[PDB]
C-alpha cells in the first residue's frame, strides 16, 4: 500500500507508450 | 560489474512493493 | 512516437547491464 506503487504503474504506461 | 546494477536491483524491489 | 520511448530503450540496456 506504499505510495511507491504509483511508480510501478507509471512503468507499465511507459512500456505501452514504447510503441508511441 | 558496473555500479548501475544496483538500480536494476531496486527495480525488482519496486515491482514486488507494487502489492504494498 | 513519443520521445519518452527513449527511456524504455534505456531500461532494456539497464537490464542487460545487470550482468555487468
Ligand atoms: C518500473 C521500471 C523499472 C526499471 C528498472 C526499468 C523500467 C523501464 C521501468
Amino acid at each position: 500500500k506504499n505510495p511507491e506503487a504509483e511508480e510501478i504503474t507509471r512503468c507499465k504506461k511507459l512500456l505501452d507508450d514504447s510503441s508511441s
